[PDB]
């Protein structure tokens, strides 16, 4: 049985990793992948045009950089079509030029983009620096640490699972570069700092799982709707979602009832809403990144655990589900639920990859 505290003082969780690499690896990948190939999945709506509004830049840009960097923006004609179904569909219910379109996420894959240098060091001081609590002055929060180093560490992950690896003015050739993903994460090149960080991305993955674990119910009433063109993956892709967060459900993970996700009123609060806070913010430093695909999936997957987090505070909230009636108490836009599995998608990837890494590294 895994086992996580997370008061705020000081979060972790005790929890073998045997028991998450199998679970992950074997139960749960090849069903969530087949899912986020899913029509409903496969498209995040998102504006990769916002200018940066801290600063200046594009001076010095490396051509191939941009090049990597560049989303491939394609769409079917159909496709094309299908989005204002969604948008139509979407709009006649829970609903509070968006220069936002559309992007398929199978056209863009998560890899090295060769991002690099003061440019991406700057965002990642930024994006920490955001670590600042009420708990009226900055405290830091160990958990948004963890969080978004796990993230961080899923990312580098990414890229040295996924690295160009040759390039003949012909051919590319992409895989796993273990001189990166070891000089990134090796315990002794890295003086025990990589198995800290990897430490960190399992925290994350387990957040996001106990999110998943947590969300259940939004699903389980069937006035709820995957929308897309069809109707029949629409259900089966619905229970197979649904199937998921039952497997989801089913994994031993426990949280310490001293979890700052506790409605102790004024705190959690004030907590949940420094969270939202936060990532906005996050989202806004987003528009500082010039690896266009980089700044995809920034905005992707950081979308996604805010919205894990806003599930992890929504404990009551969801726990008085209308089970027959629409829910109003509580709600997920198609952007959210895309970015929620999609981001524990990745974190989901990456668990998998340190796999393949021990693998090849016997
Ligand atoms: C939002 C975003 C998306 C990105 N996407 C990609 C991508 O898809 N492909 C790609 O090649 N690059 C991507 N990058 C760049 C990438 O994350 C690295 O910064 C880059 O590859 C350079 O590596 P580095 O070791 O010099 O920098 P980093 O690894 O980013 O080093 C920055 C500093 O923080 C420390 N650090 C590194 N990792 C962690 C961690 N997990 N937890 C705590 N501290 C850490 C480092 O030791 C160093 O002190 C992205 C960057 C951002 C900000």
């Amino acid at each position: 049985r895994c086992f996580c505290q997370v008061s705020g003082y000081l979060d972790d969780c005790t929890c073998d990793v045997e028991t998450i690499d199998r679970f992950n690896n074997y139960r749960l990948f090849p069903r969530l992948q087949k899912l986020l190939e899913s029509d409903y999945f496969r498209y995040y709506k998102v504006n990769l045009k916002r200018p940066c509004p801290f600063w200046n830049d594009i001076s010095q840009c490396c051509e191939q950089a941009e090049r990597l960097g560049a989303v491939d923006e394609s769409l079917s004609e159909e496709t094309q079509k299908a989005v204002l179904q969604w948008t139509k569909h979407d709009d006649s219910s829970d609903n509070f030029s968006p220069e936002a379109e559309y992007v398929d996420l199978l056209l863009n894959p998560e890899r090295y983009t060769g991002y690099k240098g003061p440019d991406a060091w700057k965002i990642w001081n930024v994006i920490y620096e955001e670590n600042c609590f009420k708990p009226g002055l900055c405290v830091e929060k160990r958990a948004f640490y963890r969080l978004i180093s796990g993230l961080h560490a899923s990312i580098n992950v990414h890229l040295s699972a996924r690295y160009l690896l040759q390039e003949t003015w012909l051919e590319k050739k992409w895989g796993h570069n273990i001189t990166e993903f070891q000089q990134r994460f090796d315990g002794i090149l890295t003086e025990g700092e990589g198995p800290r960080r990897l430490k960190n991305l399992y925290f994350l993955y387990l957040i996001e799982l106990r999110a998943l674990s947590k969300v259940l119910p939004f699903f389980e009433r069937p006035d709820f709707q995957l929308f897309t063109g069809n109707k029949i993956q629409d259900e089966e892709n619905k229970m197979l979602l649904l199937e998921i967060l039952h497997e989801i459900k089913s994994f031993p993970l426990h949280f310490d009832e001293n979890s700052f996700f506790a409605g102790d009123k004024k705190e959690a609060h004030k907590l949940k809403e420094d969270f939202r806070l936060h990532f906005r913010n996050i989202s806004r430093i987003m528009d500082c990144v010039g690896c266009f695909k980089c700044r995809l999936w920034g905005k992707l997957q950081t979308q996604g655990l805010g919205t894990a987090l806003k599930i992890l505070f929504s404990e009551k909230l969801i726990a008085n589900m209308p089970e027959s009636g629409p829910s109003y108490e509580f709600h997920l836009t198609r952007q959210e639920i895309v970015s929620l599995f999609n981001a524990f998608g990745r974190i989901s990837t990456s668990v998998k990859e340190l796999e393949n890494f021990r693998n090849l590294l016997q």
